[PDB]
């Protein structure tokens, strides 16, 4: 057998070859099975000698290859046969397919998709023909003898994939079958039949089995269709991701689920290395555009794969600008969203991209390090971007998020992620010391977020102690910062904390004041958190007790600083004032101070007070003022130095009660009553005198304070208090703002005791005051304007002035005492200050709301709707027995609290109707000539109504009446509710307009169409009422104008919207119906409002212009659709 097919190889072809084979016929079966067997490579020249025997220029030949053909094929798969026997024999089979006829060509690719209804193969080895059999199939253009032949060679090619993709491949070989198609050229038909054929399996696989996958498609894409490919990979995790988040608020996927999206993204960013269109694909595709996509657009994993792309240069600035123009529109689009009701209704709430991006960081934990780099530098270009600035130099909501979302990144990156722990903080300190005038606070506020997450990890930290070294460099305001934040380091690392007093002590010798201004706020800062131990009898450290591993701090410790601080006393006023104040700060802190610093206090007054009993001006004021030069400064602001006595003594005497201490507040006890009692008796010259004055205004206000506090009891010091307000007013009217020299605990105690407090003993304490009644809304504009001192800065005055849980207290007292005064002209003060609290309490201590109005007495709109009531009711009150003039002002902030209030009740509610209806029946039962009260009133109006134009059309209806034609009255609707009513309808043709633009960006969408169009129809109405009317010529004129020309543009783009959409049509009766109602209605009645304006005057091209390229689009779509239209808009 072999032997004698051997000499015919060595011969010649027919004759010897073919003959031989008509002989056997039988079984080529039995004999190759068992002669690989035997030797391999004995069956591995077998076939070149048959297969040469076999030509397709005779029939028996080629007929008999098919044969052959299959049984390799059959143990190739079947057997157990080893590789090299395996690939040698698909080697040949391979190499020797290229003249096959276009006929059996078909039957052997056949036989293949006939394998893959069912099969074990275990070898796609077979699958390997495939390729060269359809490849060679194309090459034929010309009928086959087959069936009908009616077939090319590309034809059949193209009906055997067909059918590759409507039969089901197996689990098995269906990765085999994609690399398959790898070599095997395609039709765009071909691929996204192939492409969409594997997607449809993905659904089917455990999910561990997708990444080979999605390799393995990857790789045809780049012969094939790059947005299809991206699209599907991402719309499937995208999906994936949806359930898994819906199963987490209902680890166990986490690991495999995300470990996989990483290794795809890797894989994905893989090719878009190798080929950039593909990238540039990704990022074509995801790019935002109209905002109904950048929702759909963004997701946590695309965003993620993102990241994990700026790892390549090129594609860094842009997909840092896709994500940062993202976040704003994801958050101003929501910001939208929640200002209307009719956007409600038509567009459901969206995930927002700020929250996605946040769940990437999440979704990071599990071995994403590729998308970390991308991850931390893209939250600081928001924090860099979206930072505050020219507040320092003299809707920022989105800047405001932006910059946040850019904090919250970055913060949540260092918790999560150990390795980049440390370049997060260089980065930020970096910018901190580095950074300009150009205001680093929201920096500052990240860092203190960071060491306060893990003190631990910065404890050593030598890039914070090194940032101390400019600590003389940089603006005061960021050493405190930077102190303040850096503290529970102190507390840790003893390096640091030495290296500061190092640094600190040698601050304190700048000549530059802000230098030395900044180490007090250093040691200070130490001293609070620093105590000794010493040779004595929230927790501060002992600097003490190691003394092998401090070299500077010792014993002396704590007096060492306040020696070295008591020189500032001999400072510029600036400085000691600043003293005064840490002072406090630090005897709060720290109790073994208190003897030290009282001492130094107490020997700072000796200086100007006169012991000699009775030389009536008890202090010397005249020490206060120095003159050098020309100029005249004051140094030392006595008046704080006695407040700070005044509230150290009141400390002292409150908190320690547990010996040359007693004898100092003893004989500052003293000091302080003979100046109480001895104190109730430009140019350069005058330059000195002021200061004086409001120096004593100060004094005698810190007098105030101290006798109150002394005893809260007896008339006769009432009578004091009452004498020093005496004296206080008295140089107050000789004669102003945050001055106050009352603490804000004082302003709120006196406040309540004055109006709430009569049940003690003595109504005198009141009456003392009550009637002078200068110095009755005197304290009562104190506490008014500090509250508004509140909103200008954080601050106030003096002690825990910035404590923010200390200010919640006094504004919860200071609030329902001004509401039992206006329960019951002082009267209308608390009005105005009860005002400014609500203000500040909503958009400062918002979290803390629901605590606010507890004090005062679902359930937070509860209280909202039952302090509403209580003063609609007292507007009401106002209104109803109005006597002729009597308040434009009281009528105006009286509303402004219910504006505020109002904000608190939930847009659903039942409560809030209560206050969109009252207030609806106000404005039609009600009118007035004051044009301040009614803007507001219908700004309240509206402000409640959008989130619930009829308003709008039957406004228009009443100044339309009340004016021109050439409840609101002449004075009233002419010159302002005409401009409010122009302003509030172009917000709603805004909306509109993004409306319009949004259902053209897609390429229920009905619903909308509809809604659009009652929405302009409405507004037309609207419109014709004014554009008939007489209206001012001043300005009123002008913005209709404006308001016109702009409905024009907005059903210009409802036109070419339509002419987009019946390209692929009908133009149904809504549209129809109301696009004449213009032409009737709008146009012609505009044209007759603009010779009203030349001639009664003796911009106006905007109008006819808008007007002109409004008909110029409907001659366009009449003609280019369906109906004459334009031609009855004439008619």
């Amino acid at each position: 057998m072999d032997l004698k097919i051997l000499s015919l190889a060595t011969d010649k072809t027919t004759d010897k070859l073919q003959e031989f084979l008509q002989t056997l016929k039988d079984d080529d079966l039995a004999s190759l099975l068992q002669n690989q067997a035997v030797k391999g490579r004995a069956v591995g020249t077998l076939l070149r000698a048959v297969l040469k025997g076999s030509p397709c220029s005779e029939e028996d030949g080629a007929l008999r290859r098919y044969k052959i053909y299959s049984c390799c094929i059959q143990l190739v798969e079947s057997g157990d046969l080893q590789q090299d026997v395996a690939s040698e024999i698909i080697g040949l089979l391979m190499l020797e397919v290229h003249h096959f006829p276009g006929p059996l060509l078909v039957d052997l690719a056949s036989d293949f998709v006939g394998a893959v209804r069912e099969d074990r193969l275990v070898n796609g080895k077979s699958l390997e023909l495939l390729p060269i059999i359809l490849t060679a199939l194309a090459t034929k253009k010309e009928v086959l003898a087959c069936g009908k032949g009616d077939l090319n060679g590309e034809e059949y090619k193209r009906q055997l994939i067909d059918t590759l993709c409507s039969v089901r491949w197996p689990q098995r070989y269906m990765i085999q079958l994609t690399s398959v198609f790898k070599d095997v050229c395609l039709t765009p038909e071909e691929m996204n039949l192939v492409v969409a054929k594997v997607l449809t399996m993905f659904s089917k696989l455990n999910l561990q089995e997708i990444p080979p996958l999605v390799y393995q498609l990857l790789v045809l894409s780049s012969k094939g269709s790059r947005r299809s490919v991206l699209d599907g990979i991402i719309a499937f995790f995208r999906e994936l991701d949806k359930q898994h988040r819906e199963e987490q608020s209902s680890t166990a996927p986490a690991d495999e689920l995300y470990h996989v999206e990483g290794t795809v993204i890797l894989h994905i960013v893989f090719a878009i290395k190798l080929d950039c269109e593909l990238g540039r694909e990704l990022l074509k595709h995801l790019k935002a555009g109209q905002q109904g996509d950048p929702s759909k657009c963004l997701c946590p994993f695309s965003i993620a794969l993102l990241l994990s792309l700026t790892r390549i240069q090129r594609f860094e600035e842009q997909v840092f600008d896709l994500l940062k123009t993202s976040v704003v529109k994801s958050f101003k689009d929501l910001q939208l969203l929640q200002g209307s009701k009719f956007l409600q209704t038509l567009v459901p709430q969206r995930t927002c991209v700020s929250t996605m991006i946040l769940e990437v960081v999440r979704n990071s934990v599990h071995s994403w390090d590729h998308v970390t780099q991308g991850l931390i530098e893209f939250g600081f270009i928001l924090m860099d971007s979206y930072g505050p600035k020219k507040i320092l130099d003299g809707s920022k909501m989105t800047n405001q998020h932006a910059c946040k979302l850019g904090a919250n990144i970055l913060l949540e990156t260092f918790k999560i992620h150990e390795m980049i722990r440390q370049e997060i903080l260089e980065q930020v300190l970096n910018r901190v010391v580095t950074r300009t005038s150009s205001p680093i606070n929201h920096f500052l506020d990240l860092f203190s977020d960071i060491i306060m997450y893990a003190p631990l990890i910065l404890q050593n930290c030598s890039k914070v102690t090194e940032t101390f070294d400019y600590l003389t460099f940089l603006p005061l305001q960021t050493v405190q910062g930077l102190l303040k934040a850096v503290q529970p380091l102190l507390k840790i690392s003893m390096s640091m904390r030495d290296s500061l007093i190092l640094v600190l002590r040698k601050a304190m010798f700048a000549s530059q004041l802000d230098a030395r201004k900044s180490a007090v706020a250093g040691f200070l800062l130490l001293l609070k958190n620093f105590k000794v131990l010493g040779s004595l009898p929230v927790t501060q450290v002992r600097v003490d007790v190691h003394s092998r591993y401090s070299a500077v701090a010792n014993e002396t410790f704590c007096l060492e600083i306040i020696d070295s601080l008591k020189r500032s006393l001999g400072q510029q006023a600036d400085i000691r004032l600043m003293l005064y104040d840490g002072f406090y700060d630090v005897l709060r802190r720290n109790s073994q101070l208190a003897s030290s610093i009282m001492q130094t206090l107490f020997s700072q007054l000796k200086q100007f007070y006169e012991p000699e009993p009775d030389l009536l001006p008890p202090l010397k004021l005249g020490a206060c003022v120095l003159t050098q030069g020309s100029q005249i400064f004051l140094q030392e602001p006595l008046d704080h130095l006695l407040s700070c006595i005044q509230h150290c003594l009141a400390w002292y005497k409150s908190r320690v009660v547990p010996e040359e201490e007693e004898e100092l507040y003893s004989e500052l006890d003293d000091m302080l009553e003979s100046i109480t009692v001895r104190m109730i008796k430009n140019t350069n010259v005058g330059i000195k005198n002021n200061i004086c004055a409001c120096l004593i205004m100060g004094v005698c206000e810190v007098l105030m304070e101290y006798n109150f506090s002394i005893s809260n009891f007896s008339k006769s010091k009432f009578e004091e208090i009452l004498s020093l307000f005496t004296c206080y007013k008295k140089f107050s009217d000789i004669l102003k703002v945050s001055d106050s020299l009352l603490s804000l605990k004082f302003v709120s105690d006196l406040l309540t005791a004055l109006f709430r407090d009569s049940i003690q003993s003595h109504e005198e304490s009141l009456s003392v005051l009550r009637s002078s009644g200068e110095f009755m809304h005197y304290a009562v504009n104190v506490t008014l304007q500090k509250i508004q001192q509140l909103i200008r800065t954080g601050h106030v005055s003096g002690p825990d002035g910035q404590n923010p849980d200390k200010i919640f207290q006094n504004l919860c007292d200071i609030t329902r005492v001004l509401l039992w005064r206006y329960t019951s002209s002082i009267s209308l003060l608390c009005l105005e200050g009860l005002q400014k609290t609500f203000s500040v309490v909503l958009q400062f201590y918002q979290p803390k709301v629901q605590q606010f109005l507890q004090a005062l007495d679902v359930t937070v709109t509860q209280r909202a709707s039952f302090q509403i009531r209580q003063f609609q009711r007292s507007l009401l009150n106002l209104l109803s027995s109005e006597e002729d003039d009597f308040n434009s002002k009281e009528a105006l902030l009286l509303i402004a609290v219910l504006s505020t209030l109002s904000r608190l009740l939930e847009p659903t509610s039942p409560q809030f109707v209560q206050m969109l209806s009252w207030t609806s029946k106000i404005c039609k039962e009600y009118s007035q000539e004051d044009a301040s009260f009614c803007k507001s009133l219908m700004n309240l109006f509206f402000s409640l109504h959008v989130l619930y134009v009829t308003l709008l059309r039957d406004l228009s209806q009443d100044i339309h009446g009340q004016l021109g034609d050439i409840v609101v009255n002449l004075r009233t609707a002419a010159p302002t509710v005409c401009l409010l009513v122009l302003s509030q309808a172009e917000k709603v043709l805004e909306e509109v307009d993004w409306l319009i633009a949004k259902i053209k960006g897609s390429a229920p969408t009905l619903l909308i169409e509809k809604a659009i169009v009652m929405q302009l129809g409405t507004l037309v109405t609207f419109f014709h009422e004014l554009v008939q009317t007489a209206l001012p010529s001043g300005s009123c004129v002008d913005t209709l104008l404006k308001g016109l020309s702009k409905i024009y543009s907005t059903l210009t783009a409802f036109v070419k919207y339509y002419l987009q959409v019946c390209q692929s049509s009908g133009i149904p009766n809504t549209v129809e119906k109301l696009v004449k109602l213009s032409g009737s209605h709008l146009t012609p009645v505009c044209y007759s409002f603009i010779s009203y304006v030349q001639n009664k005057s003796s911009p106006i091209p905007n109008l006819v212009f808008a007007i002109e390229q409004y008909e110029k689009f409907l001659i366009q779509l009449s003609k280019k659709s369906k109906v004459n239209l334009m031609q009855h808009m004439k008619l």
